[PDB]
């Protein structure tokens, strides 16, 4: 076989889950956040997966 | 097989689930999020997937 | 087989999982989280990916 | 087989699990925290993968 | 067979487990935190993969 | 002070929350279920709080 | 003071949280399931306060 | 002060936090729990306070 | 002070936590799970407080 | 002071936490479980407090 990319790409066969991304936010997984109190200013409480590029 | 992307792909076979993003924000899994209490100015409180570039 | 690439490329054959990510976040696994109180000004509470470059 | 890359690439074959990250954050592992109280000005309490470059 | 990467790569073949990171924070492994309190101004309580450049 | 109770009492002074139960079911609590899809024949999937007496 | 009780009592002063039970069930606390596929006859998925007492 | 209690009592002052329980369940704490697959019969998942009496 | 008591009592003062129990089920504290699989006829995969007196 | 008891009594003064049981379960304490894959048949896999008298 023969492939050319220039990203991104994501090239497979027989598979069971894909993400491809740019940006930006994909969410596929199970996640369960319980939780009682937040506070202050400004405190990150719970984050899976978090970018914060503030200019 | 031949193939040739610019990108973003995602190509295959047999494959249960598949995402393909530029932006952006998808959102295929499941999620529960219990919550009692938000306060503070400002908390980013639960956050899965989460993206900040503000300028 | 032959394969010229750019990047970022996530190329592969019988794969049970696949993330290509240029960002930005991807949440795909299992994530239980569980608080009680957070406060603070301010403290990332409980982080799993995490990425902070502020300017 | 021949292969030429400018990166990042991740190739492979018969491969159970693959992450390409340029970033940024993925997560896609089994992760549990529980929590009972997260407090001061300002700690990171329980941080798994985990990058701050601020400037 | 013939490779020529710029970097970052990861080639294989047969191979289980895979990640390639350029940045940034990859978790795909399995986590436990179970914390009852944190306090003070301000302390890494439990970091398991961590990178601070502060400037 | 003076108290005399049969039971089931709840006695209290400045007191944020009470309940009081004898049956029965009582529900006051954040609660969040997120779910994708139930089979078996029969299996109790996300219980909270739960009596089960079958006679 | 004094008190007499045949319970089941619960006195107090100054209290923020009460829960008297005779039964039965209370749920009063945060809970966050998140969940994705539930099999098998009969499995108990996830129980938090649970009592079978089957006869 | 003076007291006589025939039982369950729960007596006091000052006091967060009360449970009296005759049963039953009771479910005041925050709890999560995050899951992706259940099978088998029957295997008990992920059981937080738990009690079995079959006779 | 006196005090006269059959059993199951509690009795304090100037006290956080108070859990009384006759039975029965009772979860109060923090608790986190994380969960990817489940097999098996029938295993006990992740039991907090258990008690199992079949008959 | 004066006390008799029948049992279980837990009498105190300046206690900052209390748990009286018979049973039975009772669980108030932080707790963090992460967990990959469980199989046999049937294997208790992470078990904190545990009692069981099958007959």
């Amino acid at each position: 076989k023969k492939g050319v990319v220039h990203g991104v790409a994501t090239v497979a066969e027989k598979t069971k889950e894909q993400v491809t991304n740019v940006g930006g936010a994909v969410v596929t997984g199970v996640t369960a956040v319980a939780q009682k109190t937040v506070e202050g200013a400004g405190s990150i409480a719970a984050a899976t997966g978090f970018v914060k590029k503030d200019q």
